[PDB]
């Protein structure tokens, strides 16, 4: 029996290949998700096939209509059976489908063009020069909406009062729009993403200031299914034994393009 | 009915309180942990009652009789019904008892002795003589140790990394025992040890420990892994959900990162 | 029974919002005042609905006619429950009208624009042409005015001391009008008025302009005196003591200072 | 009729002159709050008689009593008609006496011995190498007890669980103890006794970080008095006239017995 894998088109963790309209398949497809989830089936001993989220969003909850979107509505439905993505484990998520243990750990951090005027987040917030914006439907804006913190509320404040829109439909468009917005524009996007994207051509983007908190990323599965056990069992295998500690190497630092 | 909540005596999670002669119950105590276990229960109402294991160990296997002891070991037979306590999340401990999601993170560090300033223009810089595990595993002239049944003894002794199993296999025929039966035993072997320790340990409380007088041991290279703290429950039990989603409720409310910044950095000296 | 609350539009107590066409209610505005209001309203619990005086003045007795006219005008004819704004307590208001203790301090200090730098060892020093109240007394290039309708014309009318008494007198033959019907038109007059000119006005209001683009003006000496702002309620309304409650409750759990710290230095634009 | 009046021994506020053996009266007596008792009773019109509290209180509850005491204590029982005197601006007091307008601004300061390596009172929170105590039966530590704020939480829990005690009977004991302690006890005073203190001989205190907060003193009268409205209306006029002004500088600044 085949296992739809729902992943999303996130770099590293799922890339096309460079000749990929000469494959059909597994094959077509690249990156640390990738790898993740051959040595995940490997372990468990399932055939798996990756596809691709239909909309590429995450996941949340809509406006006063209770329906989930993007993989995790892809797995509430049973259309998916797991998600082997940089999905980032919440509570809200939590109450409606089952994560595992972390296998990366990660934050929220703040992204802006190459004397340093924006410090910590505190005056980030304290100047209206400078704008910011985050991903729809992801984790970051859930977390600042249901912050009760007041700089982070006073963030959320900002960021939805904001004209013209300020989040970005996916992580391309927001670092594409703090590189041509000439310094004026910042994201908060997540670090592990924030890392990669400093660490390629051009590399004209630089991280400030420490994470704002500290999360990770779960693979997901429907509540109840007999792939939690196995897959939770996975993950710590892999951590224990420094496979996802090399594959985090592997596509993060091996290549590593620029000068530093 | 109440419940027991089992506990490391291990600072700054937990530590005795100074005027604790004739405080009873739950004030006796203070420390991180205590404040985990006042938040777990604010979020779902229950009596707990705070408990120290006997022998003061964090959790591991016998040999060649397979019984788990310390506070997992407690966890497994019944005589627990809750361990929250800095207790790391792992393969083996993962398979008879359950996890919450972990509430901080850290990483296997190596402390030693903080060298002296070196006088040679007229700039004081730190020299010192380990910057890596791999360097540390090289020399023969510095030694170094771990915590008896915890989990960096079992990480040295299943990995496959050449230059832990190296550590590992140094670690294993050392005279004098080169293992502390305790943290603080471990952190005073440093101190006294003159520069010729190196202790394998946390980094929560390796950063705890050099932040805090006398400041005299410091914490060295980067960390060799990435791990967790979680509250452990036995398998079968109703607590694990309430438990798990009381980890994620107090992790979004930051109460966490408060409690950490409060009880590490904020109260630090020198 | 719902009170209606008197207010005036200054900066930053009561400022419509950007979208205030399509708010309305007590939503159309919003600064000091509004959440002043509705901290006053958790405390001690009434419904309230924001008002501005349609003459906008501060207060003041007129002569002959002997009509209070402004904030206090109306208070003083029923018009009115409570006055939620930057009220000066004075001798004359006080005795017509009640207050509460002040829930702010100020003081009269002196608005210029701000001098370019000079440029004499390669240093950029501020020159500027005024220190205190007596060089601006003595000089006349440099004109001075207030805002009319205010505490700080009354109390440069009824003043003794020597040298607010010379300021008075050039103040009253002063062609073309050194007053200004409003604080926004006496900062302009400053910021076009090329350095010929010197306000007069609260050191609360001063330090916000102070703080804000272009940031063209600048405080000089140190303050005049010292008041307050207070609450005000027409004689006689048994608001008064929930009121002066409300205010020492509100001073006391540190609200009104996180409020200014919020509207004034928080949002520091230069 | 006379007007007991009931005042503190504080200084430049009350004063035993320097030779008032041969002086009775209010003859005997010099300072801030006796020129303010003077100029009270010439603007209302009544023969006053000064008098100094039994014990040196300034007034608060007892733990578990309910029991006023100090000056507060004198005038809620009738023996005191009028407190001019350094009486701070309180919720508990103002629901048993009446405060009028207050007639000198002030705040919760810190003295230290004589760049500083603490200042700001975070700083003074975080270090438990320097000690810092109040004065008993105050409103500093009535300020602290009832906060609701972290740092001023951290402080007072601190403040009780101290040994011996850090707490002061009189301000000049605590002044002696700032000088006293070679630098490791700090005081929580207002800021008004920290400036007269500061501008004496010999000058080795100083006051550092900024105020706390900023109260008022007022001048009490027992609920329900005839003598509320007038005071009032005194404090209002003197302010306006400059007088308070005046005597603060004659008392504060004109003697200026220092190098500064
Ligand atoms: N260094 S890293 O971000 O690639 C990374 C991050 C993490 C790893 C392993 C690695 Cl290599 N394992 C942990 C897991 C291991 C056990 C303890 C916490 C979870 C269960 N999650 S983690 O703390 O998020
Ligand atoms: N800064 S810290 O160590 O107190 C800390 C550590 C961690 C936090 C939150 C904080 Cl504040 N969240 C994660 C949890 C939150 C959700 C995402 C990963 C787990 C489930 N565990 S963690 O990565 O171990
Ligand atoms: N920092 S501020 O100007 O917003 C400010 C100003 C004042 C505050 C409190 C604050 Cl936070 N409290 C006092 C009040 C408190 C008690 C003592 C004097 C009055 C009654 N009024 S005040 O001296 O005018
Ligand atoms: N400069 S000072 O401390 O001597 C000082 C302090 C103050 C003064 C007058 C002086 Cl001189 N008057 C005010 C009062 C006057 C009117 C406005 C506020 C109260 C009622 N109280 S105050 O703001 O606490
Ligand atoms: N991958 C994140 C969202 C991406 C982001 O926050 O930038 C999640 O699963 O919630
Ligand atoms: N925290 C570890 C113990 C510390 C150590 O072994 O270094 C555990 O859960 O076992
Ligand atoms: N607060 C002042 C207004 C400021 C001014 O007039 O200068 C008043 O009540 O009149
Ligand atoms: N004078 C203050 C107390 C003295 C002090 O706090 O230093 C009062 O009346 O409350």
């Amino acid at each position: 029996k085949t296992v739809v894998v729902t992943t999303i088109l996130e770099s590293p963790y799922v890339m096309m290949k460079k000749n990929h309209e000469m494959l059909e398949g597994n094959e077509r497809y690249e990156g640390y998700c990738v790898d993740l989830a051959a040595e995940i089936a490997k372990h468990c001993g399932f055939k798996y096939k990756l596809t691709i989220v239909g909309d590429g969003k995450y996941g949340a909850r809509d406006a006063d209509t209770k329906i989930w979107n993007g993989m995790v509505g892809e797995l509430v439905y049973g259309k998916a059976d797991i998600a082997i993505a940089p999905l980032t484990i919440t509570l809200v998520r939590e109450e409606v489908i089952d994560f595992s243990k972390p296998f990366m750990s990660l934050g929220i951090s703040i992204m802006i063009k190459k004397v340093s005027p924006i410090e910590s987040a505190e005056d980030l917030s304290k100047q209206t020069e400078i704008a910011y914006g985050t991903l729809d439907s992801g984790s970051t804006k859930e977390f600042f909406r249901r912050s009760k913190i007041a700089v982070f509320d006073k963030m959320w404040t900002y960021m939805r009062s904001a004209e013209p829109s300020v989040f970005v439909r996916t992580t391309a468009e927001g670092v594409a729009r703090v590189r041509k917005s000439k310094g004026k524009y910042a994201y908060l996007l997540e670090s592990t993403m924030n890392e990669y994207i400093e660490q390629r051509k051009p590399c004209d983007t630089m991280k400030v200031g420490g994470n704002l908190d500290s999360k990770g990323y779960g693979i997901a599965t429907p509540k109840g299914s007999s792939l939690g056990t196995p897959v939770n069992l996975a993950v710590l295998k892999l951590s224990e034994q420094g496979v996802l500690d090399k594959l985090k190497n592997k596509w993060w630092y091996d290549k590593g393009e620029c000068g530093a």
